[PDB]
């Protein structure tokens, strides 16, 4: 019964995107995505503990999560981030469905070095809509640290210094019931830079052991 997509049978992901829109963008509007997935054969699967040291270690890092499971819920996600994009509005989408009625939890780790630096903690109600529910937490402003963070790794000389930076910068993504405590999605992110003629990418990966 392996994954095919980033997502459990209780809880899908269905959109998330990490964007700016520049100050032009109230008359013109446009975008601009860092990273983006959209879901509208099994994926390949990656050994968890391959990635323990790039996480956080005592009480919510990626293997006392994986030991409490289920670990059908764990994935790794890694981004080709498109950094060729000043005062504008930096934001972050995440959209989930359900077929049951949950009240999610919805926790943002940034670590730098493995060490957890900035965390950002949400709940988002369900909202019954064409026979299931949906959870939608669009257009999260951007923390500060997130939003510098990327204004320094924009002005670095090489790509291959930008990737090196971005090897101790991981992201872990725990979605669980608010309720009952359990966990329903954990989406551990690592990250590179693409050469941006190509945009954003990515590759979704079943964490294993
Ligand atoms: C909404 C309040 O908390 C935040 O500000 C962000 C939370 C996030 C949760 N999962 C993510 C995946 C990627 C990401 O940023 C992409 C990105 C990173 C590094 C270089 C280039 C691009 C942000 C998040």
């Amino acid at each position: 019964w392996q994954a095919r997509g980033l997502g459990t049978a209780r809880l899908q992901l269905v959109e998330f995107s990490a964007f700016v829109e520049p100050p032009d963008a109230v008359d013109s509007y446009q975008r601009h995505l860092f990273v983006h997935i959209s879901q509208h054969p099994p994926l390949e699967s990656v050994d968890v503990r391959q990635i323990y040291d790039k996480f956080p270690e005592k009480k919510g890092g990626l293997r006392e999560l994986y030991d409490r499971g289920p670990p059908h819920a764990f994935f790794l996600v890694k981004f080709w981030a498109d950094l060729n994009w000043s005062g504008g509005f930096y934001g972050v989408s995440s959209q989930y469905e359900s077929l049951e009625h949950m009240t999610l939890t919805c926790s943002s780790k940034v670590c730098s070095f493995g060490k957890q630096v900035v965390e950002k903690v949400e709940t988002e109600r369900a909202q019954l809509e064409d026979g299931r529910f949906v959870y939608r937490l669009l257009r999260s402003p951007m923390c500060e640290y997130l939003v510098n963070f990327l204004h320094k790794l924009r002005q670095l000389p090489e790509r291959y210094m930008m990737n090196s930076v971005l090897e101790n910068f991981t992201i872990l993504q725990v979605v669980t019931n608010r309720d009952t405590q359990e966990l329903l999605l954990c989406t551990a992110y690592v990250f590179e830079v693409s050469t941006s003629e190509r945009g954003a990418q990515h590759h979704i990966y079943r964490l294993v052991r």
